[PDB]
């Protein structure tokens, strides 16, 4: 869990930015992604803590933790990175590739939920890949291992949110399930089909709300397939209890994937 600083090599070219750096740990060598930092080290635990519990091949693995110049937490490198930075720089990306990528996530999600753990920050840009034909989740800092008897977390005080990507009942109750996280998987398909564009562009969040109040949502991006745009909107169903969860959302695309695969 805690690794040994003098087995950590850091690059001085950040990947990105609180800052996330390119290093390697010697085992061989693996090549690893450094997130570099009292709340601010209490958030890194709890995150650490969360990531040690998950084995699964569409979830970022964690390495361990290291103190030393300051708090860092030691995972797998998905070296292509971010999801929607990819699809905005790869816009040849074929549809058949999309489904695999976004199957791969309900795969990875199926596993949380199976878990118990509700992520709360699923969006195109915490999704990594490994190769263009392999994606994983990341980014649990708000994550958070379910009660044995409840079905949600309740937030207590609205803090950095990422409001476009969440259900009504997050908006509305605080209320977070394994069922908020299809909302914003149907985001997250939505980001991916349209190759890394924002969702709701131009659009308040309070703006959003009330466009998703009306019963409106997102259209079909351009040369998405209509089945998975039915799944988009089977995901926003506004009501909680009818709502899919990713168990019935993964086998959607599972079947719809081998089907497009057999064309
Ligand atoms: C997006 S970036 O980090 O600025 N650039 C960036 C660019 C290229 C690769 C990665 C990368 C590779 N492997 C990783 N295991 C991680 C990783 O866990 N990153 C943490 C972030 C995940 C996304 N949201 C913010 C936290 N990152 C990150």
């Amino acid at each position: 869990v805690y690794l040994d600083r003098k087995l950590l090599t850091l690059e001085d070219k950040e990947l990105g930015s609180g800052t996330v750096k390119k290093g390697y740990y010697q085992m061989v060598v693996k090549t690893v992604a450094v997130k570099i930092l009292p709340a601010l080290k209490d958030e890194l635990l709890a995150e650490a803590n969360v990531m040690q519990q998950l084995d699964n091949p569409y979830i970022v693995r964690m390495i361990g933790i290291c103190e030393a110049e300051s708090w860092m937490l030691v995972m797998e490198m998905a070296e292509l990175g971010p999801l929607n930075k990819y699809l905005q720089q790869n816009r040849h990306v074929k549809d058949k590739n999309i489904i695999e990528l976004v199957h791969q996530v309900s795969m990875g999600m199926k596993y949380l939920e199976e878990s118990n753990f509700v992520h709360r920050d699923l969006a195109a840009r915490n999704v990594l890949l490994v190769t263009q034909h392999y994606a994983k989740i990341s980014d649990f800092g708000l994550s958070k291992a379910l009660r044995a008897d409840e079905n949600y977390y309740k937030a207590q005080t609205h803090g950095k949110w990422p409001v476009k990507w969440y259900a009504p009942e997050c908006i509305n109750y605080y209320k977070f399930s394994s069922k908020s996280d299809v909302w914003s998987f149907g985001v997250l398909m939505w980001e991916a089909f349209s190759y890394g564009q924002k969702p709701y562009r131009g659009m308040k969040g309070s703006e959003v709300t009330a466009m998703l109040e009306k019963g409106e949502r997102m259209g079909c991006p351009a040369g998405c397939p209509r089945e998975m745009y039915d799944l988009m909107n089977l995901c926003w169903t506004y009501d909680v209890e009818n709502r899919p969860g990713f168990a019935a959302v993964e086998l959607r695309l599972r079947n719809y994937y081998y089907d497009v695969v057999n064309e």
